[PDB]
């Protein structure tokens, strides 16, 4: 990092070990350092009520929280790339999702 170097002069995406996670607006802090405990130490970004940003230490990590996540009920994960790739969210139609 800026000790030196950014590992090239290219400019390809720098999020490979984050995730995003979904969620009951009941969920706190702490649920989500007791979900992602599999991992150890980590960091979280919110964005909603309902939704985070959560950074893990290997791209390893990342996509065993994914594989894992398909049998969650209370919850579910995604990479960064995936919630980007998903923008377009669509919430609602009686309008559109500039009135909802
Ligand atoms: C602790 N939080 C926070 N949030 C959601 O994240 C948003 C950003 O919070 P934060 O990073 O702490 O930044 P601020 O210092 O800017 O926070 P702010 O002064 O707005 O005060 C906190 C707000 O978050 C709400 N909040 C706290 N605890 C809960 C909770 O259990 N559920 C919900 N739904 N909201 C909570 C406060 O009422 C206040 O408005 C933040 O704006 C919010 O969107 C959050 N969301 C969940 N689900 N759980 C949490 O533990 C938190």
């Amino acid at each position: 990092g800026s000790s030196g170097s950014s590992g090239g002069p290219d400019l390809q995406p720098k999020r490979d070990h984050v995730l995003h996670v979904t969620f009951p607006k009941e969920w706190k802090t702490s649920d989500l350092y007791q979900l992602f405990s599999a991992f150890g130490n980590i960091q979280i970004s919110w964005i909603d009520d309902t939704s985070a940003f959560v950074s893990l230490s290997q791209p390893e990590q990342v996509q065993i929280a994914v594989n894992t996540s398909k049998y969650a009920e209370s919850y579910r994960i995604q990479t960064y790339a995936e919630y980007v790739g998903k923008k377009q969210k669509g919430k609602q139609v009686k309008s559109g999702p500039s009135s909802g």
